[PDB]
């Protein structure tokens, strides 16, 4: 019965990314080598070229503490559901790809076996794999509840799980519609495989508001950790949102970040910077998020490197190659311990 202020919170859903290896475990210093992106308005005949993930360089702005890690190594899995404590982040929302190959099976059971042992939940986020449609969706869906719903850290809500579904947009409404309404042609509801289904809220309220009710999603989420890259991440427009939300009979679950960048993988993209200001960013965002009475909120990233939202920790790091970007006057761990400072504002709140 502890009323520490220190325990997790299972409404802060904290994105988790099982992409890295190393050559050791994994074959490949996987996703810290990572191609870079042509510039989608710059012109025929670019030679990018490619981010090697050596020592020196890395596919991020910024340099992990725990270096050039494997997804796959236990040793990690537990150094980082010890952050998830520190945190106070009580779910972790697994990017899932459907990638059908026996070292991803692995990979979850892990991260699911170390959760646990740490209290932490962890749920799926659907990422737009090849030919997604609701009927691979719902067997994969099927599939996922079989596998993992009876390991005591699949994470439920009032009995039910929770999926976020990245990019619903590419699907139509009528194609949802088939999966999620009580009346579609392939329903989850009323079954063994019924789940809280939040899709990504992106653009103005005429546009998403009869997407999300024609798809009959649960609830929403915005993603995107810099602010004003889409109406939905627009940290402004949340009150609204939410008011919304409660008169349908909706979820929502904004999304907050400490920053972002990407530039070493998408050198264009600048614009989409957005810088730390030693905490600043983070404690802005998630005051607004806080601010609008939402339920629950979601935490871009906990290791999205490639993006520089990540709250893992990262350190110094000047290399031959690169100078990185680093946590500047604050310490490797702050926005593990800002996360948790912002969580306990949330549960004062709630
Ligand atoms: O700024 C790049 C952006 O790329 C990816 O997002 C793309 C797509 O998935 C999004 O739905 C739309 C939203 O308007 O934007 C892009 O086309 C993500 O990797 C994202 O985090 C990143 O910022
Ligand atoms: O989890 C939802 C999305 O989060 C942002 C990253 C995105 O994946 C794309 O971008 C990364 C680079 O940041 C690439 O490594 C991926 O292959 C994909 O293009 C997630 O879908």
């Amino acid at each position: 019965n502890n009323n520490l202020g220190t325990e997790l919170d299972y409404d802060t859903f904290c994105f988790y990314y099982d992409w890295y290896g190393s050559e050791a475990i994994d074959g490949q210093y996987r996703h810290w080598a990572h191609a870079i992106a042509p510039d989608p308005n710059g012109g025929s005949g670019q030679n990018p070229g490619t981010i090697p993930g050596t020592q020196e360089s890395i596919a991020s702005n910024f340099y992990p503490q725990l270096g050039r890690y494997s997804s796959s190594d236990p040793n990690i899995l537990t150094k980082h559901m010890d952050m998830f404590v520190m945190a106070r982040t009580g779910v972790l929302a697994l990017t899932w790809w459907n990638e059908q190959d026996e070292t991803e099976a692995k990979r979850i059971g892990l991260i699911l076996d170390a959760a646990d042992k740490k209290k932490i939940k962890v749920c799926f986020h659907l990422e737009p794999y090849p030919s997604r449609n609701v009927q691979n969706l719902r067997e994969n869906i099927v599939k996922l509840i079989t596998r993992y719903g009876n390991h005591p850290a699949f994470y439920r809500k009032d009995g039910k799980p929770l999926f976020f579904i990245y990019d619903s947009y590419l699907i139509e409404p009528s194609e949802w519609e088939k999966l999620l309404s009580p009346g579609g042609s392939i329903t989850i509801r009323n079954t063994a495989y019924d789940a809280l289904m939040i899709g990504l809220w992106t653009s103005s309220p005429t546009v998403q508001r009869p997407f999300i009710l024609n798809a009959h999603f649960d609830g929403f989420y915005t993603y995107f950790a810099a602010t004003g890259f889409t109406y939905g991440s627009t940290p402004t427009n949340w009150v609204s949102m939410q008011k919304w939300a409660k008169e349908n009979g909706k979820i929502f679950i904004p999304s907050v970040g400490p920053g972002y960048i990407d530039t070493r993988i998408r050198p264009w993209n600048g614009s989409v910077i957005r810088t730390r200001t030693d905490g600043q960013y983070y404690d802005a965002m998630y005051r607004k998020a806080i601010e609008a009475g939402v339920s629950a909120i979601s935490i871009t990233s906990f290791n999205e490197w490639h993006e520089g939202s990540q709250i893992e920790p990262a350190v110094p790091y000047t290399s031959s190659e690169f100078t990185y970007l680093d946590y500047e006057n604050r310490e490797p761990d702050y926005y593990l311990t800002r996360t948790a400072y912002w969580v306990g504002k949330f549960r004062e709140s709630k």
